[PDB]
């Protein structure tokens, strides 16, 4: 630092008459920090209008910082594990919140962001145990994981203008109940509600179009529709969650990665229609009881059905073409099962494990797949 007043340290700056806070005062061998706007140094007043970089990080015993109106510019990392501040305000000149600035402020219960911000920065409120936050409406960045891991927030209002949600935007946020999507949302990208484990109120504006990998992974969501009106979900969306009952994702069209519903062992009812299961689709799903596949479906994906032990029935439509390699294998409770004469390749164990799996009917054409079958299946062959 350049010089010390009271218990606070200053830089000088470019601008004429200007310092920035540079940190607190530091001994080698309730804590309010309360910035002044001005200081005199050596017969001279300086402004206080900046925090520096990292000025106040790592400093774990103050409990409120106090800023002048005077700040204007707040740096990178300036409260950045400032573990137990619980009252702060920021002035209304400042414009962004930086990368990691609050970052780690386990204690801290609220705050209010100024009317006139503009963008919000990677990380930049990650752990903070906020109940409730609203984001002004002239925000237009808010960046990766800026609200992960507030384990306390249950309401945030976003901007209605914004059309992408960062990568794991509220990641972590375990209390968050619903929330209200801005209404001409675009994207939502990878990890954004992953471990919103209480997530169940979120509908979906006409103009959201894609799902990004885990996005809605270890939610607390019921009942699941995705509309005609998207064009793309990644790979596991919805990995791991374990209140879903129910998915219908209809589209003939639509764009789906694999591992979609993986892990999702209290998913009961499907209804499904794109053209292909991608692999390991419900990979795990050990309650599934109902599956309607549409006309539309005409690849079963490796592992797509791997362990469904539930399943008894399933029809298969009558253009499918192809089953993969463990399809349905560890299906311990499949007993009808239909192959139609669309049906071009049978992966390999597609149909190991499945135990009571006593008969089915099957091409002569197709003989050489009964090796994919546990050997108490009994085969009807057609001519």
């Amino acid at each position: 630092y350049d010089f010390v007043i009271d218990e606070i340290t200053y830089n000088f700056t470019k601008e004429h008459g200007t310092v920035e806070v540079s940190g607190l005062r530091e001994f080698l061998n309730p804590l309010v920090v309360n910035i002044p706007p001005v200081v005199t140094y050596k017969d001279n007043k300086y402004d206080v209008v900046s925090i520096g970089y990292a000025a106040f990080q790592g400093c774990r015993k103050v409990t409120e910082i106090k800023i002048p109106s005077t700040v204007r510019e707040i740096g990178e990392f300036a409260f950045e594990n400032c573990s137990k501040l619980e009252i702060i305000n920021i002035p209304d000149s400042v414009k962004m919140i930086g990368r990691c600035t609050f970052s780690g402020c386990y204690a801290l219960k609220s705050i209010l962001l100024p009317l006139m911000l503009k963008s919000i920065g990677v990380e930049a409120f990650k752990g903070c145990d906020f109940k409730e936050i609203t984001i002004p409406e002239g925000v237009t960045v808010i960046g990766d994981e800026a609200f992960a891991t507030c384990e306390s927030l249950e309401y945030v209002s976003l901007p209605d203008s914004m059309e992408t949600l960062h990568n794991g935007l509220f990641s972590g946020c375990g209390k968050l109940k619903s929330i209200k999507l801005p209404r001409n949302l675009k994207i939502i990208r990878d990890y954004c509600f992953a471990e919103c484990i209480l997530l169940e109120n979120m509908e979906f504006p006409n103009s959201l179009y894609y799902l990004g990998d885990f996005a809605l992974s270890k939610t607390g969501v019921k009942n699941i529709i995705i509309p005609d009106s998207f064009t793309e979900l990644g790979k596991s969306v919805f990995y791991g969650c374990t209140d879903l009952e129910s998915i219908s994702i209809q589209n003939n069209k639509l764009r789906i990665g694999g591992s979609l519903f993986y892990n999702c062992s209290g998913l009961k009812k499907v209804i499904y229609g794109s053209v292909i299961v991608p692999e390991k689709t419900f990979y795990g799903c050990s309650s599934l009881t109902e599956v309607k596949l549409l006309d539309s479906v005409k690849f079963i994906g490796e592992e797509a059905f791997e362990s469904c032990t539930s399943l008894v029935s399933i029809d298969l439509p009558y253009l499918v073409e192809e089953i993969g390699k463990r399809s349905f294998r560890g299906c311990t409770s499949l007993s009808n099962i239909n192959f139609p004469l669309s049906l071009r390749k049978i992966g390999a164990n597609a149909f190991q494990g499945c135990i009571n799996l006593k008969k089915v009917e099957l091409p002569k054409r197709l003989e050489q797949y009964r090796y994919d079958f546990e050997d108490t299946t009994k085969f009807k062959w057609i001519k």
